[PDB]
């Protein structure tokens, strides 16, 4: 990757925990960035993984994948530096802006997420935690796939007889074959994308809000699926459903998804919903 020198970085406003700062980065002028820093006390596990995340991020270069500016690996604090995404996480953003977007604008956000996942699928990179809480949004509504790593935070005692293996999965976002057999593929990512479509079209509602984790797992294997979002065009809900086919080989590929949405976008009568009608 690109090694940044501490001299070119300046932290400013703390904005989260993983800490994650807002700061500035000099190039020769300066730009705003997000700075992920390791806890002020760490282990070979918590440090070797911190660096290992950034080696993965550096492989990605796409308009819809969070862009790694560089890393600071030879000083304290160590830093993983990315572009700054002003509007934060998609799911919180959509609840904030509940109702303020047209169907065209929401489907444009899904097109961008799909385009990032298509790029990852062609790298043979499986995400495993594709959800709105892992999509960042910039001031131009461009959505970029990210991973905050909450699946890999473990609460095991350091002397426990039994420990978590293989991280944790987001039950409500994970395809059945992945839950049951740990068969993680881009096809299980497509399932998760279907859930993300539902998140966007409901402005961040909680999937299967009425049900417990075990009741979701039962519902899914009994053949039920999330219901239509309000004001959702027929074609969009039809597309989620195809993402949630029980046999993974029958689901669309991310390439088919990007293409299906492009066609709806360029024939926007297919995206008409009465709530977008203005009598004026
Ligand atoms: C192996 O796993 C992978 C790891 C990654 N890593 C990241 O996506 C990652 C790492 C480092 C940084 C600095 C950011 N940047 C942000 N993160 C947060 C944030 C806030 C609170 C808690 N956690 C995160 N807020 C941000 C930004 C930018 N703007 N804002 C408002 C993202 C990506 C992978 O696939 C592409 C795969």
């Amino acid at each position: 990757t690109t090694e940044i020198h501490p001299s070119c970085v300046t932290r400013q406003k703390v904005i989260g925990a993983g800490e994650v700062y807002k700061g500035m980065l000099k190039t020769s002028k300066e730009v705003p960035v997000a700075i992920k820093t390791l806890k002020a006390g760490y282990t070979e596990k918590q440090r070797v993984d911190f660096l290992g995340e950034a080696g993965i991020m550096g492989q990605f270069s796409h308009h819809n994948i969070i862009r790694l500016e560089g890393v600071i690996s030879k000083y304290k604090p160590m830093m993983i530096i990315t572009e700054y995404m002003e509007n934060g996480a998609l799911d919180k953003f959509l609840r904030e802006k509940d109702g303020e977007f047209s169907v065209l604008q929401l489907v444009g956000m899904l097109r961008g997420i799909a385009a990032g996942m298509k790029y990852l699928a062609n790298m043979n990179y499986v995400h495993r935690d594709l959800a709105a809480r892992n999509i960042l949004v910039n001031s131009n509504l461009v959505c970029k796939v990210s991973d905050f790593g909450l699946s890999r935070v473990l609460e095991d005692d350091p002397e426990a007889t039994y420990t978590t293996s293989g991280g944790k999965i987001p039950i409500r976002w994970t395809a059945p074959e992945a839950i049951s057999y740990r068969k993680f593929t881009s096809a299980s990512d497509v399932w998760s994308f279907g859930i993300v479509m539902w998140e966007v079209m409901t402005y961040g509602e909680r999937p299967y809000w009425e049900l417990s984790n075990h009741e979701v797992m039962k519902a899914i294997n009994d053949g039920f699926r999330l219901p239509t979002p309000m004001d959702c065009p027929s074609a969009i809900y039809q597309l989620m459903m195809q993402c949630w086919q029980q046999e993974r080989a029958r689901r669309p590929k991310f390439a088919d998804i990007v293409s299906i949405l492009d066609k709806l976008i360029r024939a926007p009568d297919s995206l008409k919903t009465l709530a977008d009608f203005d009598p004026r």
